């Protein structure tokens, strides 16, 4: 990790046992669920390529889920390569040289020019471009291992209207779709795949009710 | 998090591994009951919108209540809109741009610029602005998920004293009610609602007897 | 709490995450016991009264000890306000206030009065203050939840002096009853509600006797 | 293990409890499955030599597997002598001596001289030399432990794709096959051992098919 | 406790969470056991009088040694009060009182006194000298809490020599005996009290033999 | 401890609890197993005299081996003092006094005479001499409490050739005997003391065969 003090006083870490120890029980524990996503995003702030590649290989097993993460992260190496060309210009000796998507998955550059392009005027966030290729492989994970489509969630004709928004929004959560797309199911699939009974009850609160005015309202329904 | 050094030094930090596990734990364990709310608050001292997005979002599961309140933080962002209309003209450059309601929330803000009001003099201290918001959203949370009411505490045939008058100023704890409302509870239903045999020996106290006469009283029955 | 660093800073510091642990932890394992009264002033060692109200409701349950300790606190802090004289109008910009009994209870006050009152000069320790209200109520608490009589004790009929001694100043730790009181228990009771064979061993030695004196003779029976 | 602290600070420091704990607890847990080498690559971040034979001495129980690591060991060892013959006379003035394979082994050389070469400018890597030589060696125990290879992996016949897709991929992590090669091992034998049903499924697709074409074909199957 | 960093600043800091529950992990674990008094000890590294109390009072039940270790402590600190009275006049302008026994005891001195003394020139370490006598009285409960004595331990026929020593030294290091005396207790009770057929076999290897070379020696007897 | 922070300032530090833990654990879980040696090295990298005493006292039981280490310790002790004597007439007015043996066992020195002599320049290191001399002893307290000849490891009529190798170096591990003939026992006894089925299957390898050859061939026998 890279750890930075008052004035920006960028210092190398070595990381810690009791962060690689919480992150690898963290996916033998909860697998791909959701959640994950943000703690990963959280437990690798300020860390180099290196210290990510040790939190992906410190997890032993899902060998289909990190085969996949690896040819995305390919995939994203080869679009950084599309994309910035691989030229080497009249740059100075001494000044860091410019990154590939080898360099940025962590395979061709060293620890001291990860920890240099960070540390670095210009700076190069070349860990937190990484995070976004990775987060974006366990997106394709997390989607790939839902046991649910959202279209199927339902409200039942005795259940609480509350366990099915827990169903809705677990189901939903774990989709990857845009915001206007989930907008839209809410709007529409909530109130449309209820039970008769509390369908009736949500439209009498007409359309600018809100979920806890909904759940109120399906109280005792 | 940003931790407040000698000289007013103020140094952002990411939140700890054992913060993050202490509040996951806290969630699972005890589910929505009324100490949690002190128990978030006191481990998000020091918190930015950033820092409690991320307690929130590593939270898996009750995913009706966190819909509930992105609706409630929507509600108390736009709100704020409400009450400041947008700045017209140029900004100045020795000066913030003033925080929209979207950027409290964290969502049209940098981290970096949360960082930036907090600890440019004079300071905004957005933080502790949006998570009165969230404790806001979260007191409706676990006012909803009461199964009880008052009326619906009732000490049974064999119930010592003290594990009644514990569900009583429990239930009474997690209510909507006012104090007015709340003290007539407590001087109508508590003895009202007790056993014949407990009930007996509060009524030979007298009524204006207090909570510690009552609990030494009634305790051996 | 606030930690007093290097030339006498005192500077505020955010209650640790492990800090809140404890308490938990303690609560759990040894509930309303004595030496928890112990463990609180320890964990509340230049604590203010935002950390003990966040302390004493971090507290999941136990709602009648709560109470009965509010209903204590509510009436310290009435007594203290009864003592100080009313301030005759505003409070002028050099005047730091003295406070009032919800002042010293964290209701009325700011944490940056609470931190000015303890540092400015003859200071007023309104976290201390405020600690001895709750350790008063915490013991009147555990001595009212405290089981079994001092008086009830006895030794069995081949039972250990020794094991007989520990139950006895374990349950005379938790009496009400005067230093004098206790005392008198010491020189009369303690032989007294020995049984037939060690009390004759004790009765022979005197009462010049020390408690050594009284364990090294009964070492055998 | 040496620190490197803020500009080019190095600091000798001893061998932590809990990396020493972290590393005999992984071991005696969970032995040499695959994991257990990037572990002791993210445990040993700036181990000197001296911190590497710590971490072998420690380890209890299994003596042949650690025997082979020895002779592993005294080969690279050995081949280190080869390709570099010893260099005659005294020291050349102010010059780091080139250590001989027993010197990066850490048994010919002191612990003073292990931090010289490391910190010295230009730094030679003894600690990432002998890192190596172990990895090696624990690469022979993981493989030669392993009750089953690549080409034994294959399909149920209701099995799912993706378990059996899993304990290929963790089979494949284990072989020392070059990557040329792991590439035709993918193309070839994943298909080829699959269950007739899959097999056909995936055949259809062509052999353009990514890991996520062949998983979300074999769904259903 | 308190804390010295560089330019000989002692600063006191509040008492420990993880200090706190280890000491209290100890007491139950270990009980009152001679391995305790260095234990504590240790854990009491920098301890004011009043940490020191927080320790003793932290404990519950016990209390019969609690009770002769109350005792012990008065009448050390009536022993300073009579080697060290009060000197004529008032107290000086400058400087701290001259501590009392109670003061030591940390019973009449405020925290701030305890740090006046630790830290005045000239400084009276009543943190070290108040734990030399919790310790003479932690002796006296370690030597009337053993079992047995060093007398009652000799050797059985199907015993093993070495764990005949094992619970020679075990008995022995609760004692009250001297070295001389301990000295003695080796070269004669050891051999003299064993069993006849590993005595015949000492004997033999004359009396200048090790517990190494005795050990060894009765190895298959 | 001694703590040797950047620029090479010493400063002396309070033992750790997580030291104190590391070692408690450590001697519970392995006992007098071999692997114990190199943990309390680690353990003890940078300690004083008082620090070593500190985790042998505070080792509860194992007193047999407490004595052994003991006279080993005083031993080593006498000779230390009898090589190197006092100097001849009046002290050096500056300097620092002459460590005898017992002072390098710290038994007869303070805590502030062996920090002395251990941060003066150039250094005595009473520390790591007392810590061979507790390696030295300690070697023959493992060695004692082994008890199996390695001519008496052999390989059980169906065995895994596994679980023999590990038995052998195991036992071969806690034998005396010089370098050069455990290799004589490598190349004589263990092909000699295997099954009459691994017998056979390293015979028709021929006698070079090394342990992975060796190993490998008798996979599955």
């Amino acid at each position: 990790p890279i750890v930075q003090n008052l004035q920006g006083q960028m210092v190398h870490q070595a990381i810690s046992p009791r962060t690689l120890n919480a992150w690898v029980k963290v996916v033998e524990e909860k697998a791909f669920s959701p959640e994950v996503i943000p703690m990963f995003s959280a437990l690798s702030e300020g860390a180099t390529p290196q210290d990510l590649n040790t939190m992906l290989n410190t997890v032993g097993g899902h060998q289909a889920a990190m085969q996949m993460l690896k040819e995305t992260i390919n995939e994203e190496a080869a679009e950084w390569d599309r994309l910035h060309p691989v030229h080497a210009g009249p740059i100075a000796p001494g000044q860091m040289r410019e990154p590939r998507g080898s360099d940025i998955a962590g395979t061709t550059s060293t620890l001291q020019e990860q920890i240099g392009w960070m540390t670095h005027n210009p700076p190069i966030p070349v860990g937190e471009i990484y995070k976004r290729w990775i987060i974006l492989g366990l997106n394709k994970i997390v989607r790939m291992y839902s046991p649910t489509s959202i279209l199927d969630i339902r409200q039942g004709p005795k259940e609480p209207f509350r366990d099915y928004v827990d169903r809705f929004y677990k189901t939903l959560r774990a989709e990857q779709a845009s915001q206007e797309v989930k907008n839209w199911m809410t709007e529409t699939l909530l109130v449309q795949n209820a039970n008769p009974d509390c369908k009736t009850i949500l439209k009498a609160l007409g359309p600018g009710a809100t979920l806890e005015e909904m759940m109120t309202a399906c109280q005792g329904v």
